[PDB]
C-alpha cells in the first residue's frame, strides 16, 4: 500500500487505455474509490490528451456512467490521479468467455448501455471503446461505463473522424480503410455496442484472428455469423444483424434501437 493525502492506494482493479486504476480507501469518509494513476514521463514517450479527458469527465452526471470525484496532480510529481467511484463488482464478463449471459440478463445492461451511449452522444462525446470489460456493474445491479481515454469531443451533430484506436476487435470497418477516410463517430459506438452485445450472448467476438491485418480484413469483408451455441431469438439476432452492418449509412442508430422490438420486452 501507499498514503496519498486522504487516499489509501491497494491492489490494482484494471488496466485500460492509459495507465493502471487502483482500488483506494478514503480515510476521511470511510469508504473506496477507484483510483486511474498515471504517469507523464510515460505519457511523454507513448499532456493536454489528459486534460481533454478531465474537461470531458467534469461535463457527465448520469447513473450509467462513471463519475469523476477529483483530480490530484502536482507538477513537483511524475504521476496524475483521478478519483473515481467504485463500481463494486467491477466488468460485466472477461471476453472470451464460457459462461456466457442468458438472453435477459444481456437485455437488462444493454438497456443500460443504451441509456449511457444516448446521454454520451446527446453530451457530444464519441466513446470509442465501448466493450464488455469497460462496462462496470454496479451494487444495484445496472452497468456504468467507463474509461474515456481514447473519446472524443465533438461539435455539431456528429464527430468526423480520420483515426483509428481502441480495441482491434471492436473496430468498425469504415474506420479499417488501407487509404485516408472521413467516418461518423456515433455509427462507431453503434458498431462497437453490436460486437459487444454479440459477446454478451455468444461469449466471444464475431470477428477474431490473432493475426491483426487478418482480423482487419475479416472486419471488412467476412459476413458476420452465429455461433452454433446457445441458441437466441431471432428478434436478437435482428438486432444485431442490424449493429455490424458494415455499411455505415445503412447501419441501424440509437433512436431506432430504442425501438427494436428486443428492446422493449
Ligand atoms: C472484480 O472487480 C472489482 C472492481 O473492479 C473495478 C474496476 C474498475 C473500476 C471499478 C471497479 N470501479 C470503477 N472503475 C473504474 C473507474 C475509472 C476508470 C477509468 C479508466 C479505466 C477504467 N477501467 C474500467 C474497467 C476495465 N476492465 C479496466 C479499466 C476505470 N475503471
Amino acid at each position: 500500500s501507499m498514503q496519498l493525502n486522504q487516499y489509501t492506494l491497494k491492489d490494482e482493479i484494471g488496466k485500460g487505455s492509459y495507465g493502471v486504476v487502483k482500488l483506494a480507501y478514503n480515510e476521511n469518509d470511510n469508504t473506496y474509490y477507484a483510483m486511474k494513476v498515471l504517469s507523464k514521463k510515460k505519457l511523454i514517450r507513448q499532456i493536454e490528451q489528459v486534460y481533454q479527458e478531465i474537461a470531458i469527465l467534469k461535463k457527465l452526471d448520469h447513473p450509467n456512467v462513471v463519475k469523476l470525484v477529483e483530480v490530484l496532480d502536482d507538477p513537483n510529481e511524475d504521476h496524475l490521479y483521478m478519483v473515481f467511484e467504485l463500481v463494486n463488482q467491477g466488468p460485466v464478463m472477461e471476453v472470451p468467455t464460457l459462461k456466457p449471459l442468458s438472453e435477459d440478463q444481456a437485455r437488462f445492461y444493454f438497456q443500460d448501455l443504451i441509456k449511457g451511449i444516448e446521454y454520451l452522444h446527446y453530451q457530444k462525446i464519441i466513446h470509442r471503446d465501448i466493450k464488455p470489460s469497460n462496462l462496470l456493474v454496479g451494487e444495484d445491479g445496472h452497468i456504468k461505463i467507463a474509461d474515456f481515454g481514447v473519446s472524443n469531443e465533438f461539435k455539431g451533430s456528429d464527430a468526423l473522424l480520420s483515426n483509428t484506436v481502441g480495441t482491434p476487435a471492436f473496430m468498425a470497418p469504415e474506420s479499417l480503410s488501407e487509404t485516408r477516410k472521413i467516418f461518423s463517430g456515433k455509427a462507431l459506438d453503434v458498431w462497437a455496442m453490436g460486437v459487444t452485445l454479440y459477446c454478451f450472448v455468444f461469449g466471444q467476438c464475431p470477428f477474431m484472428d490473432e493475426r491483426i491485418m487478418c482480423l482487419h480484413s475479416k472486419i471488412k469483408s467476412q459476413a458476420l455469423e452465429f455461433p452454433d451455441q446457445p441458441d437466441i431469438a431471432e428478434d436478437l439476432k435482428d438486432l444485431i444483424t442490424r449493429m455490424l452492418d458494415k455499411n455505415p449509412e445503412s447501419r441501424i442508430v440509437v433512436p431506432e434501437i430504442k425501438l427494436h422490438p428486443w428492446v422493449t420486452r
